[PDB]
């Protein structure tokens, strides 16, 4: 079978896909794009299941599904409409967050209230951990390519470690044209590049680290860090949960110091205070847990698909891929991994786990590249955590950021 | 405590207070994403409330629809009176036009209901029980146009206005998706029609409830996992992606009548169902979706659908004591349709005239039970599920040649 569809069944959703390809026939609504995202995510899917050396462990499946979609992008396989429907539903239906809000729901709301603020106050550290990690292997090899520390540093490292593209991109070349006075395009094209890059060696390096989790289970935890009825209240309380982040970062509480919270942020925070309230039944958390599940687990490669095309421009990448960034970046992400292994295993967390959380979803493009790296290392439990690296972590950055900025000038 | 648990969509009071207040909290800072999440949060939060609220209601929930009309009534009244924000029309109208939830739901709804029928009960129910449905469908025509004329009012109205709306197969199955085709081919509004045919379908449920019962008097005195469900959501959105392709560029109109692609849906899925291409374990995963849809995001749909597809004036309008009349006869025409044809085919005039003639005028499924049971004949569900669901999409089909034709 394809995706629980026997090959003759499959077969007549594959050819479907094709009459609707060849006569450029497709609705750019989410029924247009999920028909596109289910067929082709399941092909790929199965392909990079069974590819004896291009599928390694869990990885093997997401991975394919993400770079093959993105190389059709690239090639101009995909037509215009099929372009614009699965951008429809990844962006201005907002799939994304919606993915995201429901893992962190069903993740959150799973979990012990007590378990809980002991994790929190050890976590950021590591997080800073990673950063000095990523900041000291960065200047290393910079140095090594003739390179002064400030660009290493603004142009490599804080990208890198940066909340991805809304919210390190976007907001870093602000930062640079405020402090700086230069302009933002500059900046951002080379910031966008490079974090593109090290995106992918994050995702690279987090099915390494989980073959290397298997193979020395000293290190690692195996996933570990330290009614429809109920199913549909869930979904409820994955969206009322967003929305009330959402009401908080933007009119209520958007910065709670020097630092500013982003949305998702705020989200974990909300999610987890419910969990202690224990206003939700025990049912109903089971309900938000087999929500995430159908989401992790069904829908993760139609998610894949969607995450190839619009979150990894192959043109942008190439146009930076001269050997110098393509070395320089990795070895941050590497310097991240050590710097969150280290730091974690201080702290009481498993290095594999602590390496992939505070660093690996630290260097990633923020929440589309979480949910590419914890799905590489089949960890995708962990996302509550990849967030916070991403979003609170993220917000760390624009604050050494402006520091750094500062002091460089 | 007692009251505490009280359930609002399966949240506890307290539970549902907490998403009420995150409700309002965004209506108040007017701040709220014009996206999926920020419209399902409002849909299903609101939906939510109103949908228990008709449900409790007594005259309200068994005679006029309850719930889902409640919310879709409401809904339409917070625009109307200003209620919603700019924000927050837009949002639950990204959701239903932009994002197009409105279709997936429906092409979901198709498939899950026309793959659930056994490949052998639905073959066999076409030779014999499904041409006694079309023979009602012919006497719910002939006896409206006949009224029509009575009444000094063009075939067109009576059949896109009156027959069609009826004999389709509800609400959310029917009304929902004839105003779709209804824009599809005339190109005027789909409120225009919706709170037409909606109106005046709840009213021919009622008489099909009575007429039940009438008939009853008059027969005694004349003697698996999850994988399973999500492909069915494949199922659901590659069906209509194939039949969206053919009404597009491959067979566009059979003759000078165009086909809708709702109604090529229709055909394909029941296609792919005799086909027996999909395993029994995912003809039900089609279902248990449809059944998620159906069960526990209808409300969100009526919220959406109160907002986009509510003329609350024309509703008032339909409610005239002469749509009471014209209705009424266009549910005796169906009755004298399947008694006839049923006879023909076999089957008891009576029980044929409730299968294939109320259960066809009847508000879907939630009026086959409230029709079923004013005549003790509950052990017909499985025949007047064939009715409200096969022989609801059947109505889609002759409508995308009515509405063509017509215009
Ligand atoms: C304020 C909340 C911060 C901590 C959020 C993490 C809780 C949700 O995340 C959970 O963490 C657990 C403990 O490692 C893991 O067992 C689960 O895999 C994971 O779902
Ligand atoms: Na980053
Ligand atoms: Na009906």
């Amino acid at each position: 079978k394809i995706f629980g569809m026997p090959l003759p069944l499959y077969a007549f959703a594959l050819i479907t896909l094709l009459l609707s390809h060849f006569y450029n026939a497709l609705p750019t609504d989410i029924v247009g794009g999920f028909a596109i995202m289910f067929i082709i995510g399941a092909i790929f899917g199965e392909i990079g299941k069974r590819l004896p050396i291009f599928n390694k462990y869990i990885g093997g499946a997401p991975v394919m599904i993400f770079l093959v979609a993105a190389y059709f992008v690239y090639a101009g396989i995909f037509t215009q409409k099929e372009i614009d429907a699965i951008s429809n539903v990844m962006d201005k239906s907002n799939f994304l967050n919606l993915f995201i809000a429901v893992l962190i729901t069903g993740a959150i709301l799973s979990v012990n209230r007590r378990l809980l603020l002991k994790s929190l106050l050890g976590y950021i550290p590591t997080i800073l951990m990673g950063i000095v990690g990523a900041s000291i292997f960065g200047i290393a090899i910079g140095l090594v390519f003739g390179i002064p520390v400030d660009r290493i540093m603004m142009l490599y490292v804080l990208p890198i470690m940066g909340g991805g593209n809304g919210a390190g991109a976007v907001p870093l070349s602000e930062i640079y044209h405020s402090v700086t006075g230069r302009s933002r395009e500059e900046y951002y094209s080379t910031a966008i590049a490079i974090l593109t890059i090290a995106n992918i060696f994050a995702i690279v390096f987090a099915a390494v680290l989980d073959i290397i989790g298997k193979k020395h289970t000293w290190l690692s935890g195996e996933g570990e860090l330290v009614t429809h009825r109920e199913t549909a209240v869930g979904l409820v309380l994955s969206t009322t949960c967003f929305l009330l982040a959402y009401v908080v970062a933007k009119k209520i509480l958007p910065s709670i110091g020097g630092v500013a919270i982003h949305y998702f942020a705020w989200m974990v925070l909300i999610v987890a205070a419910l969990n202690a309230s224990g206003l939700c039944s025990p049912e109903i958390k089971a309900g938000a847990k087999r929500l995430s599940d159908f989401f992790s687990k069904q829908l993760l490669w139609v998610l894949m698909v969607g995450v190839g095309v619009c979150y990894t421009d192959l043109q942008e990448i190439i146009n930076a891929i001269t050997f110098a960034n393509v070395v320089i970046a990795a070895i941050i992400v590497i310097g991240a991994v050590l710097g969150a292994a280290i730091g974690g295993w201080l702290m009481g967390f498993f290095p594999i786990e602590s390496a992939i959380t505070a660093g690996l979803c630290m260097a990633n493009r923020g929440g589309s590249g979480d949910l590419e790296v914890l799905s590489a290392c089949n960890r995708m439990n962990l996302i509550s955590y990849a967030q916070i690296s991403s979003r609170l972590g993220g917000g760390i950055v624009l604050v050494i950021a402006s520091i750094v900025f500062g002091m460089m000038i």
